[PDB]
């Protein structure tokens, strides 16, 4: 039986868990919590911890923990299966990326269309924008989207941005409320992630709905996909069961089981999402360096000197 510390959205870890039960007889246990949580708790635990496998929504907490020696290598063969061009790779094969994310922009097409758009999602934090645009700076998948934009594009056009969605964006609290604002007329576009958006069309019927998505893509900063993973911990007293846990997520099974309990895209390639996604691979996604806790700090004194 193993013990799974899990960082993950808990019906993706329980629908993994449960499926991997059925295949193969083993029992898991999951600790959740907040991933950078986890982590912490995993370095400080070392040696001693009761942790068999790291299940995370964020891979950028396994650099540090590799960093520190933590992790168990993971089978080639494993590692290939999710092996597409654009997903990260551990440089010492001792992590996995699962699954993505997504970063897109949702559209009321009774008011917008695909040619309304822009290239990218640097030109939405613009006048041409002004009260057509909701964003969500709270969000743990807005401060990513400063992140990589500090990264790839460079400080001063990242405020820049921030700055734009300060003076024409309209700021809502979450994601669901943003699409909801979208869907009942309010704002006629806004950024959020994929999923919102697919487990409303799963729910409702794309023909129901006023809104549809419109994917940046060329490696945009917008394009920007974030990636769940996971880890076995080079402590644990179960290396056998670790492994084959961590395997059966990058089986067909296993990524089969994660798609149908959430609306993230799969790694591998020959799997397809009952929630009707694009192959990970049309998303273009940009590549970028993981996100650290200074990363994090950083992109919150941006927001700030933004008066967000
Ligand atoms: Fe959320």
């Amino acid at each position: 039986d193993i013990t799974v510390y899990n960082g993950q959205h808990k019906e993706a870890a329980t629908a993994v868990a449960k499926a991997f039960e059925q295949e193969t007889g083993i029992k898991v246990t999951l600790n959740s919590g907040k991933s950078e949580q986890l982590a912490g708790q995993l370095k400080e635990e070392g040696d001693k911890t009761p942790a068999d496998v790291f299940y995370t929504e964020q891979t950028a907490t396994f650099a540090d923990l590799s960093e520190a020696g933590l992790l168990a290598p993971i089978s080639e063969q494993t590692i290939q299966q999710t092996a597409q061009k654009g997903v990260p790779l551990a440089p010492k094969k001792d992590w996995i990326a699962l699954s993505g994310r997504s970063r897109v922009v949702v559209y009321d097409h009774t008011k917008l269309s695909e040619k309304d758009m822009e290239k990218s999602v640097l030109d939405y934090a613009t006048p041409k924008w002004k009260g057509k645009i909701g964003y969500v700076s709270t969000s743990g998948a807005f401060l990513e989207q400063v992140v990589a934009l500090s990264k790839m594009k460079g400080d001063k056009v990242a405020l820049n941005w921030l700055k734009g969605l300060k003076e024409n964006g309209k700021l809502y609290a979450k994601n669901s409320v943003a699409l909801q604002a979208v869907e009942n007329g309010e704002v006629p576009a806004a950024l959020i992630l994929n999923y919102y958006w697919y487990n409303l069309a799963k729910e409702k019927g794309v023909e129901n709905l006023k809104s549809r998505l419109y994917f940046v893509r060329h490696q945009d900063p917008g394009a920007l996909v974030s990636y769940s993973g996971a880890a076995v911990l080079k402590a644990s007293k179960n290396q056998a069961e670790a492994q084959k846990f961590v395997d059966f997520l990058a089986s067909k099974k296993g990524q089969e089981a994660l798609v149908a309990a959430r609306a993230e895209y799969p790694l591998r390639a020959d799997v397809v999402s009952p929630f009707n996604l694009e192959p990970y691979e049309k998303l273009e996604a940009p590549v970028v360096s993981a996100t650290t806790a200074q990363d994090k700090e950083h992109a919150i004194k941006l927001i700030e000197e933004a008066g967000l």
